[PDB]
């Protein structure tokens, strides 16, 4: 089906208000046109992030009944390093309570001063640790990437010539390791192909460098290896996700994501010296090496919910709930980029906002009436959010300027998705009264998540 | 909007799963053709009944973690007397385990051998337990109740005619009470007018004959008042059920319908004596009057949920996505009972099975087919449901004979409609196939439980 | 050891608090002396039963999570009715939202008017719904059960003589049944031995009579039988209450008690024809065959305690734990009920209260003091639970007048005990105090539940 | 009364279990006789921390199924923000995963490298995240802090000689902070004084210096101000808790402790341009300072449970279980720290193992011996804790040389005390069995957590 319905029934709702109109444009005055800065419970449907905001299912809420609360040597963090072991075939796993808890322990453990760190492209959290450790950031991705609207498969594979490039230059000691991350966030969720990630394993293990995986969405990723890709078409989502990761050294892993929980991570590894070295540091930042900085019960919630998302149906109906979104988008004419990613459409408010400049935040402003116009939160994914330049003081100034749609997993039906789309239509079909905005409120930094704005 | 999306977001799922057809046909037949005796994992989509399988809400499971198990006295019993209270205007309260529980109570209270009881057309348990307390039952519906597919609002109410010519004919003396069903169950769902409550209580007030509603779908019916009664169209679904009420002497309630809750039920009465004698009677079936056989937590939920049901848009929802079902299927030219109902889609089997009579069973038939046909389990709700004559030995034949598609409430969403209707209409396109069913196993009462059939 | 510690630690608790003296003066006298009518909140330390007050694990919480809410064919049903086949041995299970709802099945479905129903001491709601259906119930219990300073092991043994006198005077064919306890509640708690079950068993089934166990508290007496009667000291828990039941017929069960929950019960049988009536019953009163009146969460709840109540330590702590608060009693010289029993220390008022005749009713006046100096709630076990003789009219006159200190399952710790201990000591250096009572307000039937008293 | 009994009754529970002495004898083996590597499945009774392992209550369990999960905005940050900022006076908090999130963001926030980092004696994590930012840790606690035997109150309070030295050897300028801990853990978990509290905010804040408080047993500290402290008699322990926080800065928080959770924290702080500073940090490591690596369910079980800390009868009990253990081992003749400490009952063994030298380990060894004899794990707090001179090389060499029984808030009983005191008491009889240890594998900071030793 292009469609199909949800692969499971509620369980129990998230009971909501349902604040009309007029009480919807009090609140975003009072948020300061500031998505970021609206309550929860003013908000109908949330998507500002599919990062922790998932749904879980019966078993995994059993669970949440079963932690082992003790200090060290919990039993769920034995059924969550047995799951991991399984799943993903890593000989070694270290939880933490977040992606970017994994993500410090990789960085200050695997970069000197110096080095290089390639990837397709970077994630906010992924790179400054990277950058704090003292390496340098090199996108290795795809030209293609790039082009918001090619509409072509397999977006997020790496370069290999680019790769090649940077080991003639630079010299392969002089690389950290490669950041291969499934799917690629900031294309739009794109995914990477089979056949690139065993290209990008074989290139640098002729020179002895490591590849660790961003792996937060990665089963969306196998879905679309399972959908797209020659040959993999009767796989099991598992197979095709134990194969992945045959071609990695380890993976940094946010379970918020794609393990189907609202809080947990973890860092995994095969090599025994770097396990050894990463336990030593875990305590530093996080807690022990048999709890990481979480709760007994959400490692269980986290070693259930990441075999859950193995379940065909489950990541097929998550991906194509979120292509029902773009598609009735773009059946409208609204400019998004292409094709649709696992987790999120994202709107081009440069192009919906073709009267306002860059200086007048059209995604800010965008979200802003999204919201008034249906309740829905949007995330501001342009200027704004890029920050401005405190040496010369004016804007970074982003390729993008994007209102991102972001779909928690298991939460929502198509009838929200409707919702979504026809407020966001209706809008287009009027863009040419959007409102510029313009600063009241500007902290030096972290701009996005205080700022207060009034129109022009 | 004909078809709003949901007022909530999910906080937890539970998995659905089918098996191939031969299975569900080997399991069809090890039940007996009695769609009652499937095994709940055999099911893919559950429609058999709306009682005690809806979503309960994140703040009812908060009250589920505060239980006071006392045996006297609970803190969560005083919570939901004070709830009914302030919602129904009762003056007193007694729980019961669910909905049968206070029939029985009220039944052994109000009825003297010999007495009639009249209703707005019976119910299965309330019928049962009214004749073994040696009442006759008496129809006093409008006659249009009865005919499946004459489209005309408020189907539900009593024809004051038949209730004059009842209390002509036998007394006022004679007559026990009469009970007042909102909605309707067994004419598919359908509602009772504010203007006929009130001309009931005028009518029987002026003989001293007291009214007991039937409240298991009370919240269901304010909704069709407040759609479609002139008059109601601005008054809020709580005003409405608290005018309802105000035309009772007292209620029976299945919690286990329209408060939101997989457990529970209470009996209601504003007469200082029959409370007095209740509570004599609660003790020795159900509990005390501050549990009456239900575990604390469940009074907590029951009291959380029946304020939750006030909800407009809740409601709206609820009822309206019935009718999404109900309109798909009319369009492709199923016959189902008009106007769709509260909480199910009423087939019409006799419409649907024409070449079978109603003493072949086609009800029943038909509901065994759409199993085998779908996965989706629905409800006989016909001649089967409807019983022996207690003085004949004959059997019932109600001019309805219905198959129900019951939908609990929160639980499913637009696009499991979609399924279902599409299954029935593909099932419809060779109702001649559907075969005529025999008793092989016939109960002494409410036999359509547990009686078990063969094809003839 | 005499008192082990607790073979399990708290996983959550809830709060309780001392309320002053001059305002459980006025509570008290708004419930009208009967603690049966104060409410929860007031209670400090609640003893006024073990049913339905227990803690559960988390494993029964991890299974609340899991409830199949289905109408019919309930995964959870399944579960119950798995674990009570191989624990108990019967074919077949009828569940019920309690105890006496299992009773008013049995007693609807074994007695014809005028039969003869022989128990081993009576109890309240089971002589009550033996007496409805038109039997005259026959204590066949030995004389030493009725004797409270006699301290002998398995006092809740049946004498032989007894029953065999029944059967020659009455015959066997006007013998609905025998109902043999374990424990026997109301002598305080006392065991029967495997060498009388044996016994009764041979007797009744060379005349054809059915025993039904009450095995409400069966596992606290297999404790006993592990702890004295000689060949059973290596036997397990199980292997003892699958050998009990061996020697029944069937059984009435409230789990409320020994499987460790908040609500619940069931019926079950060896005979087919009677599973088969039963089912044709429970609809009437209960729910379904296979949901009986509960949630499917409680079903699976109730199947996971059952088994939990299996373990050694957990038996042996529960029934020592009791003991403790009996040992610290007697040693201080208050008069009790002896040996104790499984699930309370009952006080004997007849003693305690020497000062009043039984006309007076000094157990529930002494209860009432009890709450008035202590804060503890406990319940009357004497005349007024006895009830009214159906034939004459006049109280029945126990031998035993006693007050019971009932203990929840894993709820209260051996220092609360000590606080019930020491208050109640403190009150037995002025006993001459405790004034007589009189009724007010006297329920038809069950009226310990909710009568009312003024002090004489 | 010196023991009084649980002010809260058990809700839910948790099995405990014992495996022989043979299999701890292994276990302890093959965790390189190291408690913090065993397994938590192989633990009797688990003392090691009370940090993370206590028991909420039903009303933390009800906040646990309110989690509102938004990314920004939750209404579960929103109630922890208002219940701090109302306990504890703080103008700004920022959420963390657990303490040491805390404490690493005001040790970046707070320390210019070579400052002086002054406190009340060390803390492991703390110490070393003072030390990795550059400062110099100085030790400014009275020196009875470090006499295990010394029987004085308030024996965590500031020597304001030695700070008043720090100030004129060093500069102000040059002096970070002030960390303030309340209790101080390592001393025995010991109290401050309020007047202490006053004097250190007199002479810090004449001198520009700031002060910032270890909140994490805060609420001990105030029940032991209440109970000792000249003027507090009838203070509350909320109406303590805020005077003692009116004379910091700010402070860190581990949750995991008085909050009464099983994970989380926060940094509070009075300063705008520190709170705009340290949202600008949290995010990289934690989260958005609107969730800091929590989910919302957290939040507002953290918000609840520090609110119920606050409860006298509560924190009384707690205190005095603790006392109850200490008692009983000191008048067996066991060496303790004194007076006992709200959290733990420190066992001195230096005393303990007098024919062991400090080199040797004493501590960690018995720690590993109270596991092998008894199944209770205890946590090493000595040489092996107090890490090694980040200037020299050498041991840092505490006079403390302890074993800390540390008691989970809420978990267990009297009769689990008496237990652990019998155990220890016996292996004290054979106290020269105990042998020493050398490090086989040594961490290079927080070794305590993950080293394994040998015996000598
Ligand atoms: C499968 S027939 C049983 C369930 C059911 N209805 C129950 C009702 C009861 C009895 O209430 P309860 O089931 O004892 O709580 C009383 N009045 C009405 C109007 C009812 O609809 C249904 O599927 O429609
Ligand atoms: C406050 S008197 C009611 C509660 C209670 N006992 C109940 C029993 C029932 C009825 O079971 P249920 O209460 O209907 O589940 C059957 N057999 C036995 C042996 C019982 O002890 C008690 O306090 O001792
Ligand atoms: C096993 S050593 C770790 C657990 C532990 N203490 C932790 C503390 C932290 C760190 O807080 P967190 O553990 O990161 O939440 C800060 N200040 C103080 C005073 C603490 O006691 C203990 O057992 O005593
Ligand atoms: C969200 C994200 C992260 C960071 O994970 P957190 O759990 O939010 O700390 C890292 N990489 C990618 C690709 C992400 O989307
Ligand atoms: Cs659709
Ligand atoms: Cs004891
Ligand atoms: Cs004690
Ligand atoms: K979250
Ligand atoms: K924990
Ligand atoms: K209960
Ligand atoms: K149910």
């Amino acid at each position: 089906m292009n469609y199909p319905a949800e692969p499971f029934r509620i369980k129990s709702v998230e009971t909501v208000s349902m604040i009309p109109r007029d009480e919807r444009l009090k609140k975003m005055q009072e948020a300061g046109y500031n998505t970021f800065l609206l309550n929860s419970k003013d908000i109908y449907i949330d998507l500002l992030t599919d990062s922790g905001t998932n749904a879980m299912s019966d078993k995994q809420w059993a669970g949440m009944m079963m932690g082992d609360e003790a200090y060290a040597g919990s039993e769920n963090f034995y059924h969550l390093e047995r799951t991991v072991q399984e799943l993903f075939g890593f000989k070694h796993i270290v939880p933490t309570h977040q992606g970017r808890g994994a993500e410090n322990l990789l960085s200050q453990l695997a970069i000197k001063p110096g080095q290089y760190v390639a990837g397709n492209m970077y994630f906010t959290t992924t790179r400054y640790h990277q950058e704090k450790n003292g390496a340098v950031f090199v996108d290795i991705v795809r030209d293609e990437a790039h082009d918001a609207g090619l509409n072509i498969a397999f977006k997020g594979d790496i370069d290999l010539k680019k790769l090649q490039k940077l080991i003639d230059e630079k010299g392969a000691e002089n690389i950290a390791y490669i950041c291969l991350a499934v799917t690629v966030n900031l294309a739009g969720g794109q995914p990477v192909s089979m056949a690139n990630m065993r290209a990008v394993r074989e290139l640098t293990a002729a020179h002895g460098i490591k590849v660790f995986y961003d792996a937060t969405r990665c089963v969306e990723n196998a879905y679309f290896i399972k959908e797209q890709e020659q040959g993999f078409e009767n796989k099991s989502i598992a197979e095709i996700v134990h194969e992945m990761f045959s071609y990695a050294d380890g993976c940094t892993m946010s379970g918020k994501k794609d393990c189907l929980v609202n809080i947990g991570g973890f860092l995994c590894m095969n090599d025994d010296e770097m396990f050894s070295s990463a336990k030593e540091l875990v305590v530093v930042y996080e807690g022990m090496p048999s709890y990481g900085g979480l709760a007994g019960r959400d490692m269980e919630a986290m070693a259930i919910g990441l075999r859950e998302a193995m379940q065909y149906e489950y990541i097929e109906h998550r991906v194509k709930q979120v292509r029902y979104l773009g598609d009735k988008l773009k059946a409208a004419g609204v400019p998004i980029v292409e094709p649709v990613g696992g987790h999120a459409v994202f709107l081009d408010a440069r192009r919906f906002c073709e009267h306002l400049t860059q200086d007048e935040f059209p995604a800010q402003s965008l979200a802003a009436s999204i919201y008034v116009e249906t309740g829905v939160r949007s995330a501001e994914r342009g200027i704004i959010s890029a920050g401005r330049n405190n040496v010369t003081g004016e804007h970074h100034r982003p390729k993008l300027e994007t209102v991102r749609l972001t779909i928690p997993r298991r939460v929502y039906t198509y009838a929200h998705m409707d919702v979504v789309a026809d407020g966001i239509i209706k809008l287009y079909q009027h863009k040419e009264d959007i409102r510029g905005l313009k600063f009241i409120y500007e902290p030096k930094q972290l701009r996005f998540f205080t700022a207060r704005f009034d129109y022009i």
